[PDB]
């Protein structure tokens, strides 16, 4: 059993990959052979120790991982069934999915959506999962195409690299907002109609000229609180992210003047009514060309070079694992 | 036709009851014999000149009217008939409803509600009917009495007593949240099980225990941040107000995860459909207790003092203003 594994020393993280027994994984009524994970922001913040994700150590990382169930004691699931994991824990406070073998609590687990495998499973990953949600959200809002652009923040990243080529699928004009040159023409490629630069989000009046019907966002900070300055009266902001900075630093004016919602999005708790809808939706909405415009198969023991990447604000689209 | 007039010299505003010429009033399709009005905390700010509220002198404050048509150019409205008006910017840039005769855009009336007069319309006013819009917003985001108790802010003013007694009445379990000891006795006959101190709504740190299944906020500032941090997982808060200050410095924690959803409450620009839902159901909601119990009714002459009461934090309910 190989596993990328986290140590602590001195304030700081170490991450190798070690040969694991069986018998060193915890408790759970159903053991997954893993063949696939990813690495999302969060799996980067654990891997280079940022942030305090992880309290716990030694640790296996990996809020994702998708495989073929070994054995269960769970009588949804059964020995030879493809399954996928995304959050509840899984890689935070219990050991994840960065690793050949897994154990959890069946009702982590997720039943392979009809039209998907393991591997496209995990491209999509929990960043792809979370756009969905935040596209939902939308959705709820009564957000459609013909009521105006809809701004992607973050969005050569996973979550956003996802939530454009949803939109744009879904008919509506997309515009991306990146703090680099390098993603221009991915981002165009994957449907947005255009790419607006992030310093042009680093200062706002409490309100600003109205211009987006909604607006999906994962960098927060001052980037966040200006797209709040800018949406559309009773427009929709899906905010699932925190790349830019945890803190909120807005107004209540463009809530209390404009009627705006700020739909909170997050993929660790999601029900698993709502889990299944996003994951039935992924299928149908997702063309087959994110999956090779989006996506970069690395091995297990490189993940660490990635995690560093993703930190560094120098990664794009989504990083798939091959963990055999 | 008696007003109050808001004049401007050295950058302070100068409020009096004047006697003005009918030809003085403004061009609009319906001409409006208002027989009641009321003060909110805009219309608070506009007299006290506090905040910016008004960027043209002179204007006839007050954003709520109530009476009978005069004459009417606009074929939807008859001289004889009740109406109402909340918003719109009446008050604001178009002379107001604390006057006997108002002048304005048919679009902008609601025909009076069955179960409603002018009088009790205007009790309720812009305050109560944002009452209802918050209320409307917890039920749009699936909160139920069941899900846990529901927080309100500013809860002894006008929003704030209109929301607790609409609560109690729908069954939810209200918790006032209030900065003076002198209202608890009022806040309890009205429906609230308890009345937490608001010193306690100061500093909070970006995720506190989860409490409330609900919330509707009249305060902004740093109260509102404390209830964000509070919320339980999924649930949603109506932020309508900036009682304690404009900025709201929170965090995307609550957001990102705890699902949680912030819905902005406006009452300016609510659409016909929404407006009219509004008004229904409080003809529905509203215990005829809450007419007696809440209201205080003044003169136009006594309007600058009301002003001042309520920027002071020393007013209780809601204030009705017998216009001629
Ligand atoms: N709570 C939850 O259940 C979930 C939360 N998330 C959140 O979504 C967010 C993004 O996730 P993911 O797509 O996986 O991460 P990525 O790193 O792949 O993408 C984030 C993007 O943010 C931009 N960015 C990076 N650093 C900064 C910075 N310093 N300031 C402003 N922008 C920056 C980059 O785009 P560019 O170069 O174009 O500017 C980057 O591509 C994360 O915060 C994560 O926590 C995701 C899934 C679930
Ligand atoms: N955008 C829109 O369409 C609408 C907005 N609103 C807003 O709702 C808010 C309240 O409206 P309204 O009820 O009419 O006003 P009120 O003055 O009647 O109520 C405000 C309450 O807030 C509390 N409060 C007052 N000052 C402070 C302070 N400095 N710090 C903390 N709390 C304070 C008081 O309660 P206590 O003493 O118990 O602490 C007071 O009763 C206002 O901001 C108003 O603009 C209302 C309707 C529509």
């Amino acid at each position: 059993l190989q596993a990328l594994l986290l140590e602590q020393q001195d304030g700081k993280t170490l991450a190798s990959v070690q040969t694991l027994d069986e018998s060193r994984l915890p408790e759970g009524d159903v053991t997954v052979d893993v063949h696939w994970s990813s690495l999302n922001y969060k799996d980067a913040l654990a891997i280079t120790g940022k942030g305090k994700i992880i309290r716990n150590f030694p640790m296996i990382p990996g809020i994702d991982f998708a495989g073929t169930v070994r054995t269960s004691e769970d009588p949804r699931f059964h020995a030879g069934q493809e399954v996928l994991l995304t959050g509840w824990g899984v890689g935070e406070n219990h050991w994840g999915g960065l690793a050949e073998q897994a154990r959890v609590k069946g009702d982590w687990l997720v039943a392979m959506p009809q039209g998907l495998d393991a591997r496209k499973a995990m491209i999509i990953g929990t960043a792809g999962f979370t756009a969905m949600l935040c596209v939902m959200a939308l959705e709820d809002a009564g957000v459609r195409p013909q009521d105006g652009e809809i701004v992607v923040t973050g969005a050569s990243g996973g979550v956003g690299s996802t939530a454009v080529a949803l939109l744009h699928k879904l008919g509506y004009q997309v515009v991306a907002v990146s703090g680099r040159e390098s993603t221009h023409e991915y981002l165009k490629s994957l449907g947005a109609s255009r790419v607006l630069p992030r310093d042009e989000f680093a200062e706002s009046r409490p309100l600003e000229k109205q211009v987006w019907a909604g607006a999906i966002d994962t960098v927060g900070d001052k980037v966040l609180a200006k797209v709040l300055a800018q949406m559309n009266y009773g427009g929709c902001v899906a905010a699932c992210g925190l790349a830019g900075g945890f803190t909120l630093p807005t107004t209540v004016m463009p809530f209390i003047l404009r009627n705006v919602r700020l739909q909170g999005v997050d993929s660790v708790m999601t029900p698993p009514e709502r889990r299944a809808q996003a994951w039935q939706r992924l299928v149908a909405d997702l063309p087959e060309s994110f999956y090779t415009q989006a996506a970069k198969e690395i091995s297990l023991s490189e993940a660490p070079n990635f995690a560093e990447a993703i930190i560094n604000n120098q990664i794009q689209g989504r990083t798939l694992v091959k963990v055999n």
